[PDB]
């Protein structure tokens, strides 16, 4: 679908800026929002440095779910570039 | 196959709960099992922060195919992806 | 297009040349080129050892930009595959 | 090319094994090849843990050869994948 890469790009960028909220309050290695939304992005790109790791259950289940988000969104920019340049061969 | 992508989700869910059980009693790094779960995850989603980091031969070698089963799971995401956003092309 | 790859790719290696330059100036943890084109590097091919990691706003505001050009440049890569070792398969 | 998968495979099977020889006499962080077949493994399955990093600039310029790979090595794998699993839809 056309709006869906739209639809799973506007879910995954709203995680990256409501996700690195409660990693504030909850990590002892988080202690304000830049470096939580940097982490954030760390973690979602699959980078990972190592430099912000959560260490609380809470903070490495919503840590999890921003990896899983993270290989999900290389699929759908992968999936957004072959098939955008594979209809150009024929005609 | 439709059963194709359940049949290598069913066995890499698997071994990164299995993988982990022999992670604590082989590495001394790891102390129990949330953390080997977390290591395992960091290291399927290929993000690898080194918090958690194998130094025994036998903990590198089954870190190894965490990694070989890390990349083949961004594969087969990407191949359910590419795949399913490609047929909507013509009709 | 043919030269789509091309476009993509000289912007990319242009970036990974020029981002370096500021990242001397702005960053403590990196006091040369050869220091910071190695960074680059390592966070365009969304590598990330964490060895050398952006303290700065600024800084981390460029290894963003890096990061989203490092996922790019392996969906472009794996396109210039899929689409290569595709259409061999007919004729 | 169905020998093309094969191709790419023996040439970066060969690279993990010979490019962590030098890494042990030119890096000091690198003292053994079991540590160097290590960290090949972890720069070429773009995890990058970070416990092994390269300091020297023909180390750091090696590394940069081996992420390549790497990223290259995705797409290869990827490609054995998303072209495997399309065939199937019409017959
Ligand atoms: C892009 C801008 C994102 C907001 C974060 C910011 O610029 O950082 C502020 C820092 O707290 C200043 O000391
Ligand atoms: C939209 C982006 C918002 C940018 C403002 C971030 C901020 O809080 O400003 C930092 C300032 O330089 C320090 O006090
Ligand atoms: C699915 C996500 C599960 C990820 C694992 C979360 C639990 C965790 O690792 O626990 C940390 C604690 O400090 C150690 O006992
Ligand atoms: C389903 C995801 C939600 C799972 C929530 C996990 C909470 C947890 O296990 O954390 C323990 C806490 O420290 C003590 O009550
Ligand atoms: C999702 C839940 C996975 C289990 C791990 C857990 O919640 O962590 C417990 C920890 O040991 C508590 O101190
Ligand atoms: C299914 C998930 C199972 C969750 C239970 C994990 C656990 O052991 O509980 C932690 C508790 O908060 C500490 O004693
Ligand atoms: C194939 C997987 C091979 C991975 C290498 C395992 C051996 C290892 O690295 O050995 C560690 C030891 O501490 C150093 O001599
Ligand atoms: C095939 C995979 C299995 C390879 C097992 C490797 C065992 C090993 O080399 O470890 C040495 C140990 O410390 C001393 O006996
Ligand atoms: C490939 C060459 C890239 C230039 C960097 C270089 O070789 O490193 C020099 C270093 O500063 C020497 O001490
Ligand atoms: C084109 C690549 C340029 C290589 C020259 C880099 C350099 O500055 O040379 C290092 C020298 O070994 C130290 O003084
Ligand atoms: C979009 C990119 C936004 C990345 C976030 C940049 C801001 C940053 O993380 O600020 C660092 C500072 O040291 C902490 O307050
Ligand atoms: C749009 C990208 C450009 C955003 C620039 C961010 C600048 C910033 O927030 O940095 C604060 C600085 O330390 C104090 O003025
Ligand atoms: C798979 C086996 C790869 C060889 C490495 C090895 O098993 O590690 C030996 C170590 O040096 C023992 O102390
Ligand atoms: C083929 C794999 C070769 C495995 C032998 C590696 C080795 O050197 O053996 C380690 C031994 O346990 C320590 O002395
Ligand atoms: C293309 C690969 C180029 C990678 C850069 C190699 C040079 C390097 O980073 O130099 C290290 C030295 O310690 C710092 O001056
Ligand atoms: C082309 C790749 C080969 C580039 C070789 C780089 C060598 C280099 O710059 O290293 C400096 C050394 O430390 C001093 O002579
Ligand atoms: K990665
Ligand atoms: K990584
Ligand atoms: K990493």
């Amino acid at each position: 679908r056309s709006n869906g890469l739209n639809r799973f790009l506007m879910i995954f960028v709203l995680l990256v800026i409501i996700i690195p909220v409660p990693m504030v309050f909850i990590e002892p290695e988080i202690n304000n929002y830049p470096d939580a939304l940097w982490w954030a992005i760390v973690t979602a790109t699959t980078v990972g440095y190592g430099d912000i790791v959560p260490v609380t259950p809470i903070g490495r289940i919503l840590a999890s779910i921003m990896m899983l988000f993270g290989i999900a969104f290389i699929g759908m920019i992968t999936s957004t570039i072959t098939n955008f340049f594979r209809c150009k061969k024929p005609t």
